[PDB]
């Protein structure tokens, strides 16, 4: 759902598309406005994190659905942080969907579509060339990010249930938060009703996608989506 | 503003009074309902914390303004946690009142009225007989308590600006959260307006005390104070 367009050796344009894809592309659709919503939400989040001293790849905006980002040497990881039991965590722990976890959980997955993104631990990560030291930096950043996003969204009646992050190395060798932060890459639930306000609405046809994404945007900004 | 009444070698009664005192007792008053409100708010906070596995001195209630607590060998400390610049932090950092800190700040004060509770570091703590190991336990508990209280209050439109905790050792030698947790010992601001809902209302005559404390209570319980 993104187009990455190289500017040069140190920066690129991340363009958000209106395509919605799930279950390995066996389920596809297009939602007018999704790209714009996701881009804008990414901006909001990256700036919010940046304000707390989190280093992110965000440089600026170049149109409604286009972000300018620093080019990174990417870690071959999905870094997942989980506050409430949902999705695949139900297959790992003996706990009901909706269960509030006493502490956030960080899972690492190997970014590899052919292997369908398997979960890995610190030993696997070393084999893939990621030192124990980098891993603990990554996890520390991820937990910090989790706390800022969770607390921000909670004040607006949104539960941050879980989410996926990606990281890379910049020119200086610092670890930098990358990719996107949107309802495509997080589970957001309404605090009162516990309805999904994210891609699960598409994955399991539980409602109107553009509607839920608008709802997130409206709650955060206090303003109906422009486009 | 509290009366500590020994039951035996392991328990005591903490009684909350309606007396309000500030600036070393040079500014005193009484507010009908304060003790009750403070006691009840302490109950709510201690049980909330106990629900997260924080060990506290809270045993139970013995009337509207009386708590039954475990007797502890107390650390001679105020352990202050700060999320938002206010009060004496303005005199330490070059930052405006209301400034949101990137991380929470933990400060240690030596509990001693004659010295007016001076700030200390880990070296002073050791002199006062507190090991580096205890200090880090204390600080890890304080940071935990901060995150639970801050998140809980935030959902209710209350900013946990800063607060003071006290700790003691029980029979087993575990570190136990003690004293009280009320608008007497924390700074609470309304999220929208940023007005004080705590003892700063009394300290600096910025409004009606019983009103602000009731506000806190009502927001937390969803019910007017009984
Ligand atoms: N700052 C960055 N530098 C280099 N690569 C990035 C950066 N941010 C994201 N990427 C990578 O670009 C790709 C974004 O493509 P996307 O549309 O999310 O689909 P896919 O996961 O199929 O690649 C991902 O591979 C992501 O890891
Ligand atoms: N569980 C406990 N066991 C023993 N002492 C405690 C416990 N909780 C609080 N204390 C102490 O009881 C005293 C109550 O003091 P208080 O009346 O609040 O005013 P001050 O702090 O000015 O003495 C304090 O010295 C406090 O440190
Ligand atoms: N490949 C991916 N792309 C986008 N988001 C993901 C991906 N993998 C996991 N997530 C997010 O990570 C969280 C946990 O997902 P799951 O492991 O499917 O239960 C959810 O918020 C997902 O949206
Ligand atoms: N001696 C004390 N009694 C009660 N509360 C205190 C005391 N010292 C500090 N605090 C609390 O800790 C926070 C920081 O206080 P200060 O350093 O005075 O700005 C405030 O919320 C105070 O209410």
């Amino acid at each position: 759902a993104k187009k990455m367009i190289p500017i040069d050796d140190d920066k690129l344009i991340m363009e958000f598309k209106d395509d919605a894809t799930a279950f390995d592309g066996t389920k596809k659709a297009r939602f007018k406005g999704k790209g714009w919503l996701n881009a804008q939400l990414s901006v909001i989040f990256f700036k919010l994190l940046e304000e707390h001293g989190i280093k992110t790849h965000f440089i600026g905006v170049a149109g409604g659905n286009r972000l300018i980002v620093e080019k990174l040497d990417m870690y071959p990881l999905e870094v997942v942080v989980r506050n409430v039991v949902a999705g695949s965590l139900k297959k790992r722990l003996p706990l009901p969907e909706g269960y509030e976890l006493p502490e956030p959980i960080v899972e690492l997955y190997y970014k590899n579509d052919e292997l369908h993104d398997p979960m890995i631990n610190y030993y696997h990560a070393k084999v893939l060339g990621i030192s124990l030291d980098e891993i603990k930096k990554i996890e520390e950043i991820a937990l910090k990010v989790n706390e800022i996003l969770k607390d921000y969204l909670a004040k607006k009646g949104i539960i941050l249930v879980d989410f996926k992050l990606e990281f890379g190395k910049d020119k200086n060798g610092d670890i930098v938060l990358a990719d996107e932060i949107s309802p495509d890459t997080c589970r957001f639930w309404d605090a009162k009703t516990k309805r999904s306000l994210d891609k699960d609405v598409f994955r399991f046809d539980k409602g109107d996608l553009i509607e839920a994404y608008k709802e997130i945007y409206e709650r955060i900004t206090g303003e109906k989506p422009e486009f």
